[PDB]
């Protein structure tokens, strides 16, 4: 599917069981779970310290931790940030496993 | 072109005249130069006080200014913000005048 960019590119992905939707993100270099999110997970794996992500208004505390995700008929198992963030994004990690290309 | 995202989606635009290396940014919902770049630009319109951005750290203050982007043979003559962020983003607002596409 194509995303106009009209609205933000969100859809429905399986992380460790659980439908979130989520904000497909070509400017994370990395995929970030919500704090929030990972509570709600049906199965959760590790903790592991992480050293935190930059954005606009400076750093944020990370942890990481082991998920597998499925949509597109795809699994991808990998690990992702936590974060006290608004939304959950996939970054370009897990937006070039999944296939996704950015046309201009 | 296509961008795969194995790195960062970057291009060079002309704003207000000015060759520039821009992130293209799905997650961002308006685009925002960083002030660092705003300083450089040959030519200046006057700056509009505005109401912020919220991104992973927090809220940062913004102005907003007049700007031409040339890229891809069009012309927008629009407004972008303006804050101190480490890149110059172009968002949701700026691709989809360029007919920007993200495909999954
Ligand atoms: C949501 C998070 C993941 C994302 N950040 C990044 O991808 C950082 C980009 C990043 C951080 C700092 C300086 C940079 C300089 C050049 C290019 C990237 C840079 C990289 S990361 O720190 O998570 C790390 C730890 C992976 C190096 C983000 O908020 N992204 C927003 C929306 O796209 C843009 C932004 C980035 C930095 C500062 C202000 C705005
Ligand atoms: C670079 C800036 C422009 C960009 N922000 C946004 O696009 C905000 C998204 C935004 C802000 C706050 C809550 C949101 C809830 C759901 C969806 C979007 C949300 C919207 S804006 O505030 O500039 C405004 C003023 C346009 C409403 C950003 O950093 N983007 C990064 C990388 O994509 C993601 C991020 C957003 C908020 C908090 C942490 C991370």
């Amino acid at each position: 599917v194509t995303y106009n960019l009209e609205k933000r590119p969100t859809t429905i992905v399986l992380i460790n069981d659980t439908p979130l939707n989520v904000l497909l993100d070509t400017g994370a270099d990395t995929s970030v779970l919500t704090t929030a999110h990972y509570n709600r997970l049906k199965y959760r794996g590790r903790k592991y310290q992480g050293t935190g992500i930059g954005g606009v208004g400076g750093n944020v505390e990370t942890f990481s931790t082991p998920v597998t995700i499925k949509k597109k008929g795809r699994h991808i198992k990998t690990r992702m940030l936590v974060a006290d963030i608004p939304v959950t994004i996939l970054g370009r990690d897990i937006l070039q496993d999944l296939g996704a290309k950015l046309v201009l």
